């Protein structure tokens, strides 16, 4: 009934600057009142708009999702949540102390399971004939099942399976059957695989200062923890189900008021003693603040609830961004005291800052020998030999790349290349490219440099 | 009524024996019923033993007795905490976008001041004709006052010197006569400088792996934030006031309970929304879990407290340790659910392994040098000269020790070596000094192999 608020504007428009982000779409609610703010391309190529018809992938925000569907089956009586995860997914064996480890449903809700997080490299590349319970077999557990909150996103592949074990359906059609189509999120869905959806945004990933079109892996398996995707008007009708239970069925009011319940029975740090729930944290200072975000490799998004204020607030982008990840915060802080505090850091756009520096650096040394050179040729001379000169200055940057191409596998057991170019800029790969060109010309300088008679 | 809990006493000779640290004494309330854990030597070089009588310096929890004490000067009529600081310190002009700015009592209980963190290094060094308002007339604050939450040690050195200023008393005197004497803590005193204190622990910091004596500097001026000095039993007398208010005068439960009453005007991040009361953390989480660490350059301690499960908790320790940091959320824990989480990393003692690897690089880079000369040097000859070889050679290693020196100045403006030094690990000073001494050694090389004819 009145103008949205100019402030709360500006922010949205300054994170997204900030953010660099080519999309963002957000939308608060406060008691019914709601304000939308819709900016930017969702394809930069062509473009497009970001409209409310723009699809975006959900990220982790996807678990709350699939932990309120655990919590449906849970109170309709075809699950338990202290099931051990062998009853649905018998193949699945995890190893603590070398000894396969006893593993619960609710091990894997709460991020008390002991995955490692190299399961994210795995669970996330397109495996088209393996279940999760493979990809996963005989993996070694970092703690006892249940000793500790350690956030892994496959916990949540793991509960995928058990989904579709318990229903004999596809994850997709149990989460239209139990969630979209109940509540009337229509344009919501759990995709199949990188089949074509329409209105769906590009995504995005910062290399060399912008934004850069990134096509990034969407494995089946990994659907539950990263990919389901939605709307602003859905996730707007998503945020009023939880804040308004009364028009629901009793089976979907009582899973949720059971999908908000955090697990307490963790080591709490001294400055962070929040709870995890069935996909939600949930914090009782200045809360209850039930809050979660979404980080994809080139979407990224936020979520935060504040039900006994009403308060509604979801932000939606097409780009990997951490101040898209603290907006939430943000804007919380905005309708709580009407102040918020500077953007955040973002750990993409240091790497990649720190990375054009030196490829740049590269290209210095780099020309310093090459102008050094034809200066040596130009100046003096120019008035199987070649062979041997040919072999060992090609060796040399051969073997700094073969020593480059290990050396992610050996730093962090678990993780390659693959992982790393998914996630971190563009810019990445000019450091090894760099290296071994630079390493290719200075051992051919020395070595047709101790030719001069 | 009972024997001690051996899973406790377990997990604190742990934390003792990873921490390294030399004196641990600990104390565990529950309901009345206490649990004592005195552990170590109070001084190594004398094997002199830590006992109840053993005195340590409570770092930062010094300043929930500063911050009563300034509720109980505002609850006695004496004080605002609305009142600018310029009214109790006149000439501490305090900038905010080159323009003097009003900062209040509540700036610097609540740490919403701006002052920047090389306010710490001022404060902390001896400047024995200065006023606190002198050492930090013309700062340049980080933000607006009120702007947000950002600690400050020096906050409340800002508040001992407004104590003064309303009593006309030392700050000695007031906390003697309004805590210490009124409570009963016949063993904990406000020092006013380094004087020789009967029972106090010799505290220590890590070099080269092992503990080291060290003597920290003791300001006058720092006393409020820093420097109170308390005992095991005095610190049970401090918990059970604050558990147990019934007995005491209504100004000091009044103060007490306006002293656990956090700021909520800051912006809070996604994953803190705690607040800082009256020189304490509150945290409604699992809660409310009442707390705060102390930090020294060779002290350190932590505090935290359950009131609605009547819990107390108290660690002290004769050097600086994460791991006593850490304490008593560990304990908080295992009390909480019979489980706690390993131990947490120490910054200490990364940096002080990194510089091990760093000094012993520099001996075999420089023995490397010096075998190769003395080779040299028996192999061949061996059957203003030397005057202009010797300038040469020793302007390098002068000169990058000039550069040294100005070095913390430059990337981090307002610290220097002596904050460095004080801080951190004994191991420090090696990595300049065999800098410069690699870098003599290696000129003086190059400068006589120029010499081969
Ligand atoms: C400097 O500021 C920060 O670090 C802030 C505080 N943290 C972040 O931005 C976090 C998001 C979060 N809040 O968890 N982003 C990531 O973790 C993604 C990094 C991905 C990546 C991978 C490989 C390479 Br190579 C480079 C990058
Ligand atoms: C690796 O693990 C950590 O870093 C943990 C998590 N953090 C810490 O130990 C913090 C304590 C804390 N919880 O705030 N300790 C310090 O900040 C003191 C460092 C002092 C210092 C100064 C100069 C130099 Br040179 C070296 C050291
Ligand atoms: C190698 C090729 C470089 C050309 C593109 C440079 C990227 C543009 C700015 C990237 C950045 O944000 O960094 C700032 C600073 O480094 C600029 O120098
Ligand atoms: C240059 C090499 C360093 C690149 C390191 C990868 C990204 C670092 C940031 C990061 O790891 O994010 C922290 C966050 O995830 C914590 O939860
Ligand atoms: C081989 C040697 C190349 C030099 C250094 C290795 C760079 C790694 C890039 C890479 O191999 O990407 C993995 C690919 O399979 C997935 O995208
Ligand atoms: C230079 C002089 C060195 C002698 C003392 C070495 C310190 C003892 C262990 C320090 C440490 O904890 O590191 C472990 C590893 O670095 C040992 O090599
Ligand atoms: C080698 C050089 C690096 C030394 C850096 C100083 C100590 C780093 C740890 C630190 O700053 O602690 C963090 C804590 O204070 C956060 O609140
Ligand atoms: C001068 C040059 C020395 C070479 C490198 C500087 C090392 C700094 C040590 C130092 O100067 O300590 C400051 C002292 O005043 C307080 O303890
Ligand atoms: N796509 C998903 O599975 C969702 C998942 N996102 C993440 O885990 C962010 C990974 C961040 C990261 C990547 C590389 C490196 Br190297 C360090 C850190 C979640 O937040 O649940
Ligand atoms: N002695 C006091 O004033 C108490 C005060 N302690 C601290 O601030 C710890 C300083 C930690 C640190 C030191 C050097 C560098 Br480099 C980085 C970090 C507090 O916690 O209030
Ligand atoms: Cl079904
Ligand atoms: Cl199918
Ligand atoms: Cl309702
Ligand atoms: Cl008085
Ligand atoms: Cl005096
Ligand atoms: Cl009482």
């Amino acid at each position: 009934i009145g103008a949205q608020d100019e402030r709360l504007s500006t922010l949205i428009h300054q994170r997204m600057q900030e953010a660099k982000v080519p999309a963002l779409s957000v939308s608060v609610t406060i008691k019914g009142v709601r304000q939308r703010f819709v900016y930017g391309v969702a394809d930069v190529a062509s473009q497009k708009a970001n409209t409310l018809d723009t699809v975006y992938e959900l990220g982790a925000m996807s678990k709350a999702f699939t932990g309120l569907v655990v919590q449906i089956l849970i109170q309709e009586g075809r699950l338990r949540q202290g099931d051990d995860i062998i009853t649905y997914l018998p193949e699945m064996r995890l190893n603590y102390q070398g000894k396969p480890a006893s593993l619960t449903v609710a091990d894997f809700l709460y991020h008390t399971s002991g995955l490692p997080f190299s399961t994210l490299a795995r669970l996330e590349n397109p495996m088209p004939g393996s279940a999760v319970a493979q990809q996963l077999r005989n993996e070694n557990l970092l703690f006892a099942p249940g000793a500790k909150f350690s956030y892994a996103s496959a916990n949540y592949d793991v509960l995928g399976a058990v989904i579709e074990n318990v229903t004999g359906k596809t994850f997709t059609e149990v989460i239209a059957e139990r969630l979209t189509q109940p509540l009337g999120m229509s344009a919501t869905v759990a995709v199949k695989g990188d089949e074509i959806i329409v209105n769906k945004a590009s995504g995005y990933k910062l290399g060399f200062g912008k934004p850069v079109l990134f096509h990034a892996p969407l494995a089946r398996n990994h659907v539950p923890a990263a990919y389901i995707h939605s709307t602003l008007p859905d996730m707007e009708i998503w945020i009023d189900a939880w804040l308004h239970r009364k028009a629901l069925p009793a089976t979907l009011r009582e899973a949720m008021s059971n999908s908000w319940r955090g697990n307490s029975d963790v080591p709490l740090a001294a400055d962070n003693r929040i709870l995890y729930a069935s996909g939600w944290f949930i914090d009782q200072n200045q809360g209850p603040y039930i809050s979660h975000g979404g980080q994809n490799p080139n979407f990224s998004s936020c979520i935060a609830l504040r039900p006994d204020q009403q308060i509604g607030i979801v932000a939606l982008a097409n780009m990997n961004s951490n101040l898209i990840l603290q907006l939430c915060a943000d804007i919380d802080n905005y309708l709580r005291i009407g102040k918020y505090a500077d953007g955040a850091g973002d750990a993409i756009t240091a790497t990649d800052t720190l990375f054009v520096y030196l490829t740049l650096l590269l290209c210095f040394w780099g020309a310093v020998v090459v102008v050094r050179g034809a200066f040596r040729v130009y100046r003096a001379t120019a008035h199987r030999l070649r062979v041997r000169d040919y072999i060992i200055a090609l060796a040399v940057p051969g073997l700094v790349a073969a020593m480059l191409y290990v050396a992610p596998g050996i730093m962090s057991p678990g993780l390659d290349w693959r992982f790393i170019l998914v996630w971190g800029p563009s810019s990445v790969l000019a450091i090894p490219f760099g290296m071994i060109l630079l390493a290719f010309v200075l051992t051919l300088n020395h070595q047709i440099k101790r030719i001069l008679l």
